[PDB]
């Protein structure tokens, strides 16, 4: 029974993703959070384990759910005439990276160090899941300011991880591969790299690097913002035009640049509670 469950708070967003309130589970007075997908506007459906269809969307939360916190949880969900509703975790106090990076602007590179490697740490557990994110972007970050822990959101542009060329793409443009741009094709995990690069440029320069399709292409880096060399080194590797040239997951974090990242709480304690 849906709607004796939960009872509706307020519309948190509306955007690409559809329309999320808050909410809280009655039945032991949980913050969640309430969001509505209708089914004329999903374009790509997956089937359970128990193989009956709903929006993939649904499918990538089952396979990520349990057991890390590096990623929004699915607690449950129903199916309605025309919409699907899902029920996630709602951290609070909670902030999302974008408008987090839009108050404070550019960051130390200690903390964009931080988030950064957990970052790296949720989307190692997709992989891992069998989920390919799609869309990594400050949008779909969420910060929890007391534990000072990134969490992934927002799933609805995602696809199970292959290894294979993908030739469908409805992510963020601007963070997608110049492979992408000109040949409509791209593998999954090297195209999570060069997202992964556009974030870190963003995290410490407080913008992204490229606005327009030629200079995606064009794949020239210019740093508008004092960054170190070592950081610099690894975000014009993370975009390297060709992508097997492209740093994996396992380079990154044994990246010079990687090392003597803080703690979660600590990370919030040094930079998170004001």
């Amino acid at each position: 029974p849906l709607e004796s469950q939960y009872q509706v708070g307020p519309l948190l967003g509306s955007g690409g993703f559809g329309s999320v309130y808050s909410g809280i589970r009655v039945s032991d007075n949980l913050p969640v959070a309430i969001k509505h997908v209708e089914k004329d506007r999903i374009s790509d459906w997956g089937e359970l384990p128990n193989g009956t269809r709903v929006p993939m969307e649904v499918v990538l939360l089952k396979k990520v759910s349990s057991g890390f916190s590096g990623v929004i949880r699915l607690l449950d969900w129903f199916e309605r005439p025309d919409s699907f509703v899902l029920i996630l975790e709602r951290p609070e106090p909670v902030q999302d990276l974008f408008d987090f990076i839009t108050e404070r602007g550019a960051l130390q590179e200690e903390l964009a160090r931080s988030f950064f490697w957990q970052v790296l740490e949720a989307v190692r557990h997709c992989h891992n899941c069998g989920v390919l994110h799609r869309d990594i972007k400050d949008e779909n970050i969420l910060i929890d300011l007391n534990r000072g822990e990134l969490k992934l959101i927002d799933f609805g542009s995602g696809a199970l991880l292959k290894d294979t060329v993908y030739t469908d793409f409805d992510g963020t443009r601007v963070y997608s591969p110049p492979e992408w741009i000109r040949y409509h094709r791209y593998h999954g995990r090297s195209a999570a790299v060069w997202s992964l690069g556009i974030l870190l440029y963003d995290m410490v320069c407080g913008d992204i690097p490229f606005e327009h399709d030629e200079e995606i292409i064009r794949g020239q880096v210019f740093f508008r913002q004092r960054v170190s060399s070592e950081c610099q080194h690894l975000i014009r590797w993370c975009l390297a035009l060709r992508p097997s040239d492209r740093p994996t997951f396992e380079e990154i974090q044994n990246h010079p640049w990687m090392q003597d990242v803080l703690l979660p709480q600590e990370t919030a304690e040094i930079h998170l509670h004001s």
